[PDB]
């Protein structure tokens, strides 16, 4: 049975790669047919519609046009708070308006000059800046560009840039995919330096919110 | 039998939650009665006495003069040294004169321009810039602050703020409350990123040198 | 047997502290008598020659030229790829030219602004600008020095300074000591901050394909 002893070792990691794969192109097919509540296209235009007023006009702008058109599916004025996010190297702040399993919708920027990596997960990220300037530097180039109010950067899935805001650069966010695989950089920063685990709180109170209201939207739509 | 199951579990953690409320207490009302060999207002006079002149005269005459008023409280010339502070995700250098279990004073300051976070800890810190500038960003707020020399930043107590500083910018921090609280933070960047432990050495060599001679001020006085 | 216990500790700690320094006076009489294949002025002159050119323009160059030299020592060109290097802080780009145990020689540099810890290693790390600007802070001091292309920083062995660069960045790096010294250093920030192991699996590949380089021109020289 020295053989068979052997068999069981070399099918069984057959098996959890097969069964690895199995899982990855079932939620792959999964996000490929699933229907979304928002597009990246609808949040940008909607973004540089109100580019040109101040950033706070356009925030403001910008929520009630999100409610009016989505209506259950934002955060009421009353759970919208402002929370730190040190991330990548970098600190800037969030407003997290929508969040499921594999769409969210939030107002991120910075008051300070900051910089540093800009995450790789398996989503698609759109930012399109209300105020400031965002350079972005793709990977294996020796060059980065700066963007402009209007402009949308399209962090896509799988790659990694270097991020670099302004003080005072505002934009929209919007992310589709697996938002999972993001959630453990978002926190990384706060285990291993920061130290504020009561922005850790704040952060997964809000997330809890917006999944919460996202599911009482669907219960409601089944009754 | 199966309801104390859930009954023991279900007090106790009312019993426990009162439990560290007296402790916080205690140590609340311990800081209010305890005497304090500083006051903030002293050190922020004393820095922006000497802001107008050169950083480094500034630094000696505020030593001297610290040495003069609480004698036994200071460090000598021979304990002075700068020791980089990696924490947050910004880097400056620290020159600590007296640190106790509720109290620390010290010159920090950096001569590459840097930011990240302030931190949150029980404490209050006091910061008087003698040379160049200091922007603060209160969370909650999309707006940041700049303060010049002569102007005191307050840390506040359970508060966090984003914290950036350019290229020579130099201060007098005092800080006030459970020193403790702090030392976790003031490690994280160099126990997960800069893996400089010579300097972790450092730090460790000048608390202790801080709190041996508060001790043995103590016992003197005492007798 | 608690005077026989207690002898067993004192023994045990002291043959501990002889085994680790004959570890490193092994280590370091070994890396004195070495043959390398490289020495700092080589680079350093290489670099500054072609100083005064576009840096891409000197990188082709300056690989043309050490393949020219020190043939089947260097990778060629369907090796070489920019991979992200997030560390003490700061965020840039390196392409491995050569790198063994004992040597390493890579072009480095950032599109972004950054800055942060320069690591504190057994290894001695020569930078030859060739466009940019590289502020240096060195450690115990109040003041940094900027330098500019042409001019060579030398991190010295066991010395901890504070980096900065600008955006655009470029020059050629050139180290030499006990390489895996600065290992824990180069993988820190992606360990507990950007989480991207796919960088980090580039950086082993290249560096797994440096050194089997340098063993399969030994066994060539050898047969």
């Amino acid at each position: 049975s020295v053989d068979t002893m052997a068999l069981w070792l070399g099918l069984r990691a057959v098996l959890v790669v097969a069964g690895l794969a199995v899982l990855l192109q079932l939620i792959r097919g999964w996000l490929s047919s699933k229907s979304y509540v928002f597009n990246r296209e609808e949040i940008a235009r909607l973004a540089k519609e109100h580019s040109g007023l101040d950033y706070e006009v356009a925030f403001s702008k910008i929520i009630v046009e999100l409610r009016k058109k989505h209506p259950g599916h934002i955060l009421q004025d009353e759970d919208l708070q402002w929370v730190f996010v040190n991330a990548g190297g970098w600190m800037g702040s969030m407003c997290l308006l929508h969040a499921s399993l594999t769409e969210y919708v939030l107002l991120f920027g910075t008051a300070v000059d900051t910089g540093g990596h800009s995450g790789r997960y398996w989503a698609e990220i759109s930012d399109t800046i209300l105020s400031g300037t965002f350079r972005q530097w793709k990977e294996g180039t020796t060059k980065s560009e700066i963007f402009y109010p209007g402009d949308t950067i399209v962090h896509e899935v799988g790659e990694a840039t270097s991020v670099q805001w302004s003080s005072g650069t505002w934009m929209v966010e919007y992310g589709r995919g697996f938002i999972p695989s993001t959630l453990a950089f978002a926190l990384a920063d706060t285990i291993f330096s920061t130290q504020d685990f009561l922005t850790l709180f704040y952060t997964v109170k809000v997330y809890s919110k917006a999944l919460l209201l996202e599911a009482s939207t669907h219960l409601s739509q089944l009754g």
